[PDB]
């Protein structure tokens, strides 16, 4: 069934406690690090599996080491049965935290402050020549330590693609590129099976923040890829912002203006979040909604 059993020790060092995630791609375990005495995340991929994707995931994670909002890399390896990566263990993902909120909504305070962090992570992965291509709330996790629990960390590079060649140029888009990310947060371009660009990661961010602040997207009950693309294509997006800060029109109009070839104005989007906080007197060091101060006073 699973690749690693319960109590399996990888490289004499990382001992499986339980499976915390998995699909077609590979599986993710919580492990005890026998050297450091710390719990770690262990992600594994079958050595035979026809698509060898973990190799690319580790390469991305390694390039990003030293950026904020990135899991600390601990180790990786390869044998006859599986490839694996060991990374610092984070806490709960934003989909789990949003569904724990009484109405499935975050405050503007939580929404805007998570937005700044996710924006920073998107620019970071773009800055080392990669698209995420599956930006969604379950791919961000809060830290679990006193130094990290107010930090949001980007996970799961399993659908990432290098958008540059080996010498830093933007590579030519394929005329058709089959979109295989999550329906709910996919850009209209993704829905049309266009080559995805940096802008398409920022669309996914746009839709996440609306959904955080409002509790839902208009197409939430529709799972069909094609039906959802047809709804988004027609949807008057300025209407998503009816109950959002007016600065979010600057965000919408910007990413609407972008194409596959054009570098986003990340600072423009950051200033939207920053101006939206400043207008409502929102301080950076406020409790997140899920904290004792956040779930109380
Ligand atoms: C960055 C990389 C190597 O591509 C990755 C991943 C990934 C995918 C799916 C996952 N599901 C849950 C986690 C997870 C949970 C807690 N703490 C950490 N570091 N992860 C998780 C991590």
């Amino acid at each position: 069934a699973d690749i690693l059993p319960a109590n399996y020790v990888v490289k004499d060092r990382w001992k499986v406690l339980k499976k915390i995630g998995g699909g077609g791609f590979g599986e993710i375990y919580e492990a005890m690090d026998l050297l450091t005495r710390e719990n770690v995340a262990l992600k594994v991929e079958s050595a035979q599996q026809p698509k060898q994707v973990l190799k690319m995931e580790v390469a991305v994670l390694k390039k990003l080491q030293g950026k904020d909002h990135v899991c600390r890399f601990i180790g990786c390896g390869r044998n006859e049965k599986f490839n694996y990566v060991v990374m610092q263990l984070q806490g709960r993902n934003l989909a789990d935290l949003r569904r724990s909120q009484p109405r499935g909504t975050f405050t503007l305070s939580t929404t805007l402050r998570l937005g700044k962090q996710i924006l920073e992570s998107i620019e970071a992965i773009h800055s080392v020549g990669f698209l995420h291509r599956d930006i969604k709330p379950s791919n961000f996790a809060m830290g679990r330590l006193p130094s990290t629990y107010r930090k949001c960390y980007m996970l799961d590079f399993g659908l990432a693609r290098q958008y540059t060649n080996t010498t830093g140029d933007v590579r030519p888009p394929r005329n058709v590129a089959g979109f295989r990310g999550t329906v709910r947060y996919a850009s209209v371009n993704a829905h049309k099976n266009r080559e995805m660009g940096r802008h398409d990661d920022l669309w996914s961010l746009f839709y996440m923040l609306v959904e955080f602040a409002v509790g839902q997207l208009p197409w939430r009950k529709i799972k069909d890829k094609e039906q959802v693309g047809m709804i988004k294509e027609k949807y008057e997006h300025r209407m998503l912002l009816k109950h959002m800060p007016s600065e979010f029109h600057l965000f919408l109009d910007h990413i609407a203006s972008l194409d596959y070839f054009t570098k986003p104005d990340y600072q423009l989007i950051m200033s939207v979040f920053e101006n939206s906080m400043k207008e409502r007197g929102i301080a950076e060091n406020e409790a997140f909604d899920w904290e004792k101060a956040g779930t109380d006073a």
